[PDB]
């Protein structure tokens, strides 16, 4: 304007007002809006902290001579190509110390934010700088699809398998700040965890071209193809943001429940809420009721009646798709892990007509509770995926489906197919898995084929509390009597024997890895058999508490008898 | 009856007769037909050549006293369970000296062919004697879902979990001969290849239970449930058959492109149609054509144009299914390989209406050509992936298309989900992958992100038509003016340039594995870069058919060299 208390920035650096004419904020700005939300994180877990800028360094990353990436400090606005990037060490509750992560973002000012030869040479760097690290990838997405003119398309590619590599090796998720078009829309799925910023479209092709190619003005707007109208309710988009500053906010809680980098333990942050309590709200078979009341919790008026996990721990994703389950992340006693549970309520899934269609009309599909059906059968699978992908944490399910839908349409739909991603997604979990019926739960011969602790057993274990009921067709006790189970267990008191039972197994898990290291060539029957004969004679192996509480006293002594193994050589 | 020519087999073992009631052979009737199947394969290939019964071998497997299976020659129903086996060498076209696999098998007349513990286990145990083997594993399927009773459901998981983890290791392939329920259907999708005797449903729930839950007469059969109808259009079933025999003839012809087993080549079938010769059909731009006749030719009046691939050669599966691509096998002067074209022709997708509302009405889709579609990419990436597990083919896309569908319903329908299931796929190819523009061809920027070599550089390489065109919207010679391209071609030479090309990759592919065992680390750039040192320095390595004629040639010494490597014992 004319005056103002500080120097312009619109001036200095007019790029940064063609951004929020485009409805973003600037790519040079972002760092400071993970600033403002890593202070935030500080004040929601301690209102009492002090903290220091100190806690927060963000060094931008360009190739040096050689194209390899290097950290320097210059002026913005400086990018001599449309993408640019920052390598962040922040200080946060699970990591006190400090955690790191890169941020890739397109330069909306720099020629509309298109996809050129450079920049996608340089998103395809700062990918692999971060994987050979181990370390978190963020992109920030406000591009207008790949760069054309007259006077590059094998670029796209490079990105586009870089990015579905870095899925299946570090934590990947994308936020769309402005608007993401051609490669730009696929890079926000091949990322998977994606957060969508309300009014910016994730777009194929625009739809000025769309209606063009089909002769009529059928298109008003881009996010009638894009908007989170449509990929929030897909499952595209994992959650929704009112601005960029909620955006990066959830990006960071997000991170909250991730190891620091690949292969770390999950960051354990415990809060007020200590593991030793009961466990208050419980389910009624003649009462409705919320499934994440028994995750989180239920306020109510002569109190708060705490839920089976961490109070205020519970972070749902996914929500607007498939409603019929409910997947996200919370903490057991302060271990991180995600979370999947059975939606009762019916959900009316109400889909918009096809605006292309004059014969098309508004449709309400009904999905009955505890059933699965293709979409919810697939966010299964996914949530299962980008648990054991990226995240690597620990797993529970409150299994409690009364089967799949074999109607016709549902067949058609090819849940048959859906159902056994879910089976493949267990197959590849890598870490815990805790099955667990709940009190008024059930898990008929449809859906127990699907969630079976036998798909792998050496991650999964299956609990009934005492109150569920599983057969083939329409007791707890018949079922240990069996082996089908590992045990059966009492609502109340599930919240302190889950938390020692998975605080046990990460350190059983933990102590077989590094045996894997050694030796190498090991059965796990042989490597866990070997771990569990360095417990004291007097220590009881079924007891989780003890196991544990000895494990983590002698982790310096185990560390010893590990590498003291060093005569593995073997010819 | 009374009095027949030759001893009455439903007499001796009524079971047969309860087996044709129920609309199916009798198991152990089974391994008869894959050798009328085998002598057809035969009669096919060399109408001339004689055929001895030491050519086909079936030797039934039961457990030890240790549980382990066994070859043994007892007499039929003597089965204690419901669940059968066996191991069949027969000697075929493509391995005259034998090859080996195994069948399994319900008996829909052992307590209607459900699936108990003992059953269960037996499955589980036979899967695991395949994979050991490397062997492909044929699955009969033919039950009544889990077994049921008062006087099971751990066995459902071991067994689902086992084909899953099977399609990843050996070929696996279903035949659906009498209706698959519950567990039954799972593994049929589990196993991923299946083929569907018309009349034979794959289903979760019968018809009956569903009636009764929804509390009326809504379902006639079953065969509305899981019928070739509903399965065979879903992409469930890759193929049908009239009876049990075309199925087992289909599932034999299936095989003759797979390796004897897992990492063996892939079998080499020369016939009459040698490599050298031009390819006659070719495509017009103002002429409508089938995509198949540039792949297995055309029969015309003048006589018969070949193709690029040879005659009778072309094996289509998911013929059913998302008819805008096209997928089968093939060979290419002998070389058994994938091939996946575009559907030119407009599709006319039929949708039935849900017969559980009165208010859904029958929907007739159009699918234009040349535009992917959910469905249509989801094909391509199992395709990709199907060509890739068990099969271990090497790959040939006929690249050409315009772009995505970036509408409304086809974006709120996941399309981007599916598109990049088409990376994930192509990034885990493990053979030499070819990716063909056609002469009259496109690939626009829309389709380029998700075919670009560079998804995959160990495998992929891609090459333009002179008469074919590349661009972001809307030149071969601006293509290799860049790189992104390996070189453009003139389709009547494509089948003898391909030919080489191919048959000089699979040999250089070998020579590089066998290298990757003894070092164990060394990038791929240094291991074919050690391995084309081999050639004589008056080998011109860029000339495929030098390079493979010398490879063939010096096998042996080339043998000698890998293993007089073994200094590479390095601390």
């Amino acid at each position: 304007p004319i005056a103002t208390p500080y120097p312009v920035k619109e001036w200095l650096q007019p790029k940064r007002y063609k951004a929020h004419l485009m409805g973003t904020t600037y790519v040079y700005d972002f760092p400071e809006l993970f600033r403002q939300a890593s202070s935030s994180q500080w004040k929601n877990f301690s209102a009492d902290v002090k903290l220091t800028d100190d806690f927060f360094i963000s060094n931008e990353l360009i190739e040096d001579e050689n194209g390899e990436l290097t950290e320097v400090e210059r002026e913005p606005g400086a990018n001599a190509i449309g993408m640019v990037a920052f390598k962040i060490t922040v200080k946060t509750p699970e990591y006190p110390r400090g955690r790191q992560f890169v941020v890739v973002a397109n330069d909306i000012t720099f020629k509309i934010g298109s996809f050129g030869p450079q920049e996608d040479e340089f998103f395809n760097k700062v990918t692999e700088y971060a994987r050979k690290r181990g370390i978190p990838r963020i992109y920030l997405a406000a591009n207008s699809g790949a760069r054309i003119g007259m006077a590059c398309i094998r670029g796209s590619g490079l990105i586009a398998g870089a990015t579905s590599r870095a899925y299946h090796d570090i934590f990947t998720i994308t936020l769309v700040t402005c608007r993401s078009v051609g490669i730009g829309a696929y890079l926000v799925r091949l990322g998977q965890r994606a957060i969508q910023v309300e009014g910016q479209p994730i777009i194929l092709t625009g739809a000025p071209a769309i209606n063009k190619m089909l002769g009529r003005e059928v298109y008003t707007s881009n996010l009638q193809l894009g908007g989170t109208q449509i990929m929030y309710n897909n499952g595209v988009s994992h959650l929704t943001a009112v601005d960029d500053l909620a955006g990066v906010e959830k990006i960071v809680e997000w991170m909250s429940y991730v190891p620091a980098k690949r292969n770390m333990p999950v960051p354990i942050l415990e809060t007020k809420d200590t593991w030793d309590r009961p466990v208050d709200f419980t389910p009624t078979n003649d009462e409705t009721y919320d499934v994440r009341w028994m995750i989180e919790g239920r306020e109510t008026e002569s109190g708060f009646e705490y839920g089976l996990f961490d109070k205020g721990s519970f972070f749902e994703t996914l929500s607007g798709w498939a409603k019929g389950v409910v997947v996200g992340r919370a903490r057991l006693g302060g271990i991180p892990l995600g979370v999947i549970g059975v939606e009762t309520r019916t959900v009316e899934n109400l889909i918009p007509a096809d605006p292309a269609n004059p014969n098309s009309a508004e449709t309400l599909i009904q999905e009955p509770g505890q059933v699965w059906h293709p979409n919810s059968a697939f966010k299964t699978a996914q949530a299962i995926n980008d648990f054991n992908n990226g995240e690597q944490l620990p797993m529970m399910i409150l299994a409690n489906w009364r089967g799949f839908s074999g109607g016709q349409r549902d067949m058609f739909n090819e849940i048959l197919k859906y159902g056994s991603f879910i089976v493949d997604a267990l197959v590849d979990y890598k870490q815990p898995i805790i099955i667990y019926i709940p009190p008024t739960g059930e898990l008929r011969g449809g859906s127990w084929v699907v969630v079976d602790p036998t798909i792998n057993a050496d991650q999964m274990e299956m609990y009934a509390d005492v109150n569920a009921r599983a057969g083939v067709l329409e007791r707890s006790s018949r079922m240990v009597a069996k082996g089908v189970i590992s045990k059966e267990l009492e609502w109340t008191e599930a919240r302190r024997f889950f938390f020692w039972r998975l605080r046990r197994r990460l350190n059983e898990e933990y102590l077989i890895k590094r045996l894997s290291h050694q030796v190498g060539e090991a059965s796990r029957l042989e490597k866990i058999a070997r771990i569990r004969s360095w417990y004291p004679a007097s220590v009881d192996h079924e007891d989780d508490r003890q196991v544990a509480t000895w494990i983590e006293e002698n982790y310096k002594t185990l560390d010893d008898k590990l590498k003291g193994l060093k005569l593995e050589s073997f010819a």
